């Protein structure tokens, strides 16, 4: 059994209170690691989630907003919370997601940078008066708050990912209803210890845990709560613009994705091979921004996918916990057979194994395979494992088709010398995030979210700003 | 039968080329004024709406886009061949809609100026980079075309709502596929031809017509649409909601409204009264944004009854193709009895006639008398439901929070008016106001000049202004290390 001191409170959290209506019951937190269990969280029902609204709609304020200052305090406190904390918060991430505990802290980091971002430009949504001035009036734009809003996010990253939400919906001084993965609660209720001890007004944050049914009910058929800012599985997202759509309400999502990683036979392959490496078990690879599909140039695919195992082969996997582990256990049993069954079907197929073990000889160990196709699962859907599988391509219009063959369009890698060809590309490619030359993820800085099926929506950025915000036009 | 040289080709437009294979399948279109058919539309099959996309598809230059000031040409073009065939569309407009010559070309000026503004601010979706250098990399943000779009507007604005999307689509570089209304395809179509005049390349516009399940169909399915920009009804747009979830598309909605219309006691009267008459009583008062609710104050009720009883009576109704008509028919009859069905509604509740005639005295015909009637609550139709008709409802109240909670009690969030001589007073009301529109001591619609939309179930989205330029690109990051 996990005990923190940014843990004595295991519950849910609902106007500036601790408390909960299970009434003792309870759904159960495993470490991936160990397959035991570290907590037992209070599985909260439909009354509590309506609870968290009502406090939620009372720290809402139209006729006398918080003030810009206000809520840039907020936000710089909680960015300093979370880096006074990341330690033991990532020590919390590490046991309930599989993250090794450095990578698990960094994330906190990462998580900091967003409500840093939204501090210093949180005056973007400053109202403004256009110069013109039509049908003899004076106009002027504001940027209401939305409304109260529910965040909802998977266990991917479970700091990370509430922190690009969290820090618009404050910055636009929207009241916040949110909801973490049954699989990593415990990095949300130690974040809202944090939380609790910087003065924010009573219902501005609130957390719910338990059955996603019972939260994702009352969520979307409530008429305080005007938006959804969800990230995870595209199914239930689906499920969501079906059981949101009388009302209308307003939209975030960040969705599933399928990135294609391109490699030209004129890239730099030891920076490709580097940013390959580090793009990819990220997370044990269980991210939507993780390399998905390895595109290689025929010329050049032996000596690429030969970089890939001698980097690959010096690789530890284990408890993350423990120092020197690279890459920790995937979430759950479901999330290793699929990355087995990936595996599989890719060498029954024919593919060649380069690095990496059979999968009858299976934590599940970096592995490279070569020869991949479109009629392959891996190929065809995410893998969300240390899964690199390699397919081959000669022209630039082939490959961009092959990168957009698929209903995604996240994240994408391109590596080439030939800048002029690099930019045709990104064009090319229907994706929101390109890497040029590199594999870097989406950063606080700058807009990040998919197209086609991918989501909708951006955050991060001056456009991540604006998405807790109705523009309202006032002529005078 | 309607004769013009804007409509010689009385057809669809694909990929540069004046055709359809309706095989002689057609659709009436009617002058709400006469009760008489004035033209015979083609009810296109689903093959023309995915040759449609395919020519668009076609026109899509991700990877060499059509240079920003190419574009900049077009809309420029565009807003010059309106205001030209301003007087030529205004009648065609009237005609189909009912809506007086005169603010039917007024409408086309209206239109003029979205094309005008986009051409002006273009430079908007120009990539940017980023000051910060986060992990060793040169951060860069591009705005790329969404794809080809389906473009679907209603009958209320012929030419002014299409002009809204189309001139953010342009400037987007985003090729479109274009559905307008079966009881308004005229305009679409003398719009089509002014534009089939203008070099655009072939397939950046497209024009299908006939029976909405087909079209809508195409649209929602296809996988080269990326993106919908629908205005038409509340119901319409949450199935539209629905019909694209799987793909998750990219939409822009805007639907309903219920827009209350607020006067206080230290309002000035005269200016309200004016401005209440100029806004409720465009379009027949068949508009998203006219005044579905006056809310006026108790001390002031009644001169304010008075004033716009006085305004009203001088009106006058009739062909809209005729001199000195200030209001033409409505659209249709279920417009019609729907009408009628809340000026009865209100009178069966106790509402008293201020002005205008009872439901029984109402002629064989599409015209509806300006009428105004006073006693107004929250259990009449008229105030649950948008009337979309010359009607003016007025409710009482006496508090500032007590008008705002009213003002929201509502589905929608469009637009919304508020006079009041006091200003901290009329900020905390557009503060409090959930609409995307509220009018400070003015009736006025929406502008190209500022974004225009809805809170709640009123849409998704926003056109004119900036907000409005970037609803047809989707945002790319390139880091580049």
């Amino acid at each position: 059994m996990i005990e923190s001191p940014l843990l004595e409170n295991l519950t849910g959290y609902i106007g500036g209170r601790w408390k909960d209506s299970a009434g003792g019951a309870t759904f159960d937190v495993y470490n991936p690691a160990t397959g035991s269990v570290i907590a037992k969280v209070p599985s909260m029902p439909e009354e509590d989630v309506v609870a968290a609204v009502e406090a939620g709609q009372s720290a809402l304020r139209l006729t006398n907003p918080w003030p810009i200052e206000t809520r840039r305090k907020w936000l710089e406190d909680i960015r300093d919370g979370l880096k006074e904390n990341r330690e033991e918060i990532g020590r919390i991430l590490c046991m309930e997601h599989g993250k090794p505990w450095k990578e698990a802290q960094g994330e906190v980091d990462y998580a900091a940078g967003f409500f840093d971002y939204c501090a210093k430009h949180i005056s973007a949504l400053d109202s403004h008066t256009i110069p013109e001035k039509p049908k003899d009036c004076t106009w002027t734009v504001h940027y209401r708050p939305v409304g109260v809003t529910g965040l909802i996010v998977p266990w991917n990253f479970p700091i990370g990912m509430i922190a690009k939400k969290l820090s618009a919906a404050l910055a636009a001084g929207c009241p916040s209803v949110i909801k973490p993965a049954s699989e990593t609660p415990l990095t949300m209720i130690a974040f809202f210890s944090v939380m609790d001890k910087l003065d924010l007004p009573d219902g501005m944050v609130n957390l719910v845990m338990g059955k996603a049914s019972v939260i994702g009910k009352v969520l979307c058929e409530h008429k305080d709560v005007p938006m959804l800012s969800f990230t995870g599985s595209t199914e239930v997202g689906r499920k969501l613009i079906v059981d949101t759509a009388e009302q209308v309400k307003k939209l975030a999502l960040e969705l599933g994705g399928n990135a294609p990683f391109i490699v030209f036979d004129d890239a730099d392959l030891e920076a490709a091979a580097d940013n390959l490496i580090a793009n990819k078990f990220r997370g044990g690879g269980q991210t939507c921004v993780c390399a998905n599909r390895i595109f290689v140039h025929e010329k050049v695919a032996d000596a690429f996918g030969q970089k890939l195992a001698e980097r690959v082969n010096k690789m530890t996997v284990g408890d993350g916990m423990n120092d020197g582990i690279d890459i920790g256990p995937l979430i759950n049993k479901q999330g290793f057979d699929k990355v087995k069954r990936h595996l599989q079907d890719a060498l029954d197929k024919g593919a060649s194994l380069v690095a990496g073990k059979q999968p009858a000889e299976l934590f599940f160990p970096p592995t490279v395979v070569q020869g991949v196709d479109r009629e392959m699962c891996c190929y065809q859907e995410e893998t969300f494992g240390p899964l690199v599988p390699m397919a081959l391509f000669r022209t630039e219009e082939e490959v961009i088709d092959a990168g957009n063959d698929t209903e995604f369009g996240l994240a994408s890698y391109v590596f080439t010398a030939d800048a002029e060809r690099a930019q045709r590309v990104a064009a090319g490619l229907r994706f929101g995030h390109v890497g040029w030359n590199t594999g870097t993820g989406p950063t606080p800085e700058a807009p990040f979210g998919g197209m086609k099926a991918s989501g909708i929506g951006r955050e991060g950025g001056l456009e991540g700003l604006f998405e807790f915000v109705e523009a309202q036009t006032v002529p005078r």
